[PDB]
């Protein structure tokens, strides 16, 4: 299948090229998968979501989105315009208030709740969980995202926004999980995307255009926006048996683009994520 005037950044990922503006995938397209965005909530009575949305946990007062940037993120994955795995589910777990903050006891037990929760729904497929979230190192928050992985969910986490080694940040540092930092339109690291070894991988994430809350769109940018390519990215290689759940970042940075990007330090892999599809 193919999209016309995509945004660039699905555009890139089915590209060994920047500069196009087609997304080339398989029509599967995620269906049977399922993806838990862990943020501020989603709107998922927003027509992008055409039904395939909804809220299933929150720690305040409402399930309701009242920041945008979980409905933003929601939708790098799953919108139809603007997703990656158009037909997946999209399962909403809102940690973080509606000015974007939480504390870091709650955003645990949302991890642990998908670890539980995803046994009540129908994933045939497999299973993926997002969090374009992070703040400095806890052990306490890395332990839950390495136990999240380990239950069978792939677990894609946000680099960071900081330009600085994603050593001190977390769940960003656990080694089991996939690092996610962000790059620009014309293959540059972006300018705040964190760095270092404990990086998995890149994808796109200055400039996106996706859904944002009273039923509107806007482009933005993070590490955060990156983040959620990378989980479309999986759901979409689940549903073709090309890869599961444990081993997905690797399948990942394997077929990556390699050598692309420019304004990489030392020390950091130099791979874009590419779902590898010929029509
Ligand atoms: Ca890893």
């Amino acid at each position: 299948a193919a999209q016309t005037n995509a945004p660039w950044g699905l555009a890139r990922i089915s590209s060994t090229s920047p500069g196009t503006s087609t997304y080339y995938y398989d029509e599967s397209a995620g269906q049977g998968s399922c993806v838990y965005v862990i943020d501020t909530g989603i709107e998922a009575s927003h027509p992008e979501f055409e039904g395939r949305a909804q809220m299933v946990k929150t720690y305040y007062y409402s399930s309701r989105d009242g920041n945008g940037h979980g409905t933003h993120c929601a939708g790098t994955v799953g919108s139809r315009t603007y997703g990656v795995a158009k037909k997946t589910q999209l399962f909403g777990v809102k940690v973080l208030d509606d000015n974007g903050s939480g504390q870091y006891s709650t955003i645990i037990a949302g991890m642990d709740f998908v670890a539980s929760d995803k046994n009540n729904r129908n994933c045939p497929k497999g299973v993926v969980a997002s969090l374009s979230l992070g703040g400095g190192y806890s052990s306490s928050v890395n332990s839950a995202a390495a136990r999240l992985q380990s239950s069978g969910v792939m677990v894609a986490v946000a680099a960071g926004n900081n330009n600085a080694d994603a050593r001190n940040y977390s769940p960003a540092s656990e080694p089991s999980v996939c690092t996610v930092g962000a790059s620009d339109r014309y293959d540059r690291r972006s300018s705040f995307s964190n760095y270092g070894s404990v990086l998995d991988i890149f994808g796109p994430g200055t400039d996106i255009l996706s859904t944002w809350i009273g039923g509107s769109t806007r482009s933005i940018s993070g590490t955060s926006m990156a983040t959620p390519h990378v989980a479309g990215l999986a759901a979409y290689l689940m549903t073709l048996g090309k890869t599961t759940a444990a081993s997905a970042c690797r399948y990942i940075a394997d077929t990556a683009n390699k050598g692309d990007l420019s304004n990489i330090p030392f020390g950091t892999v130099n791979l874009l994520a590419y779902n590898n599809y010929q029509a």
